[PDB]
């Protein structure tokens, strides 16, 4: 149903400086439409198709939309709607802060909590929430992307395979310690994502030794409040980093808090 004919797309240039896979900007000739195209021998086919598959099952204004697949023969294609301003981390880092103000940061957070409220409702789990995995478009629209590790959950947790390796700065302690992933682990990451946004794209736990992060977190260390970050947003941010997953807010609560702030 989603399959398309590779001949349809014209591939113009490579897109990402090598950081996101083999992704090129594409022009769908017959529909006159700019699109992105992720392509894959690179023994990662199993996991590419898994990705192509999950994007068929989800649809939200703040999640990057699949337009079509070529997954009948190689090279395999993933054709998504094109976000002309790229990933959020570099956007924040390169933006004009007179244009991207505190209001715009709040808007970006609200839109992401929207995407995550929807996955939470769908009992899906993203597993790689971070500014580098969000994309920016016209009028400061932000959309969550990169669903390679995403899953529909059979119950309330998913256990990663032995020896899986994770981005530690974004990973919840129970995920580091017990390979346990849940919507509450996605909430932990969201918090770190909020800190990335608050700081216009700074690196979390700057200059800390990764092998000390768990240790520090268990002893209670958490990242300090960024300058300009409002107290309510910092309180919410800290809520996402509660040790016990149960004590963390839901994505519904979080989104309610930002929609309210976005008004007041
Ligand atoms: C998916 C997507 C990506 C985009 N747009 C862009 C745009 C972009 N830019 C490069 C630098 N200029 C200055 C800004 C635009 N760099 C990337 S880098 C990039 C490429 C691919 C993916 N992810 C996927 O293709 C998989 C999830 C389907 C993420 C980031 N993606 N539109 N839609
Ligand atoms: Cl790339
Ligand atoms: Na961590
Ligand atoms: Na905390």
């Amino acid at each position: 149903k989603w399959e398309m004919e590779r001949t349809d797309i014209t591939m113009k240039h490579k897109l990402g400086g090598g950081q996101y896979g083999e992704v090129y900007v594409g022009v769908w000739k017959k529909y006159s439409l700019t699109v992105a195209v992720k392509t894959l021998d690179t023994m990662e086919v199993e996991e590419f198709l898994k990705e192509a598959a999950v994007m068929k099952e989800i649809k939200h204004p703040n999640l990057v939309q699949l337009l079509g697949v070529c997954t009948l023969e190689p090279p395999f294609y993933i054709v998504t709607e094109y976000m002309p301003y790229g990933n959020l981390l570099d956007y924040l880092r390169e933006c004009n802060r007179e244009e991207v103000t505190a209001v715009v940061l709040l808007y970006m957070a609200t839109q992401i909590s929207s995407a995550m409220e929807y996955l939470e409702k769908k009992n899906f789990i993203h597993r790689d929430l971070a500014a580098r995995n969000c994309l920016v478009g016209e009028n400061h629209v932000v959309k969550v992307a990169d669903f390679g590790l995403s899953r529909l959950m059979t119950g309330d947790t998913y256990t990663a395979h032995a020896g899986a390796k994770f981005p530690i700065k974004w990973t919840a302690p129970e995920s580091l310690a017990y390979n346990t992933f849940s919507i509450k682990s996605d909430v932990w990451a969201f918090g770190v994502l909020l800190w990335e946004i608050a700081t216009y794209g700074m690196s979390p736990y700057p200059g800390i030794d990764l092998s000390q992060v768990y240790d520090l977190l268990e002893k209670g260390y958490r990242m300090e409040q960024p300058e300009g970050c409002p107290p309510k947003v910092y309180e919410l941010m800290r809520a996402c980093w509660k040790w016990s997953p149960a004590d963390r807010p839901s994505f519904a609560e979080t989104h309610q808090a930002f929609e309210t702030m976005f008004h007041d």
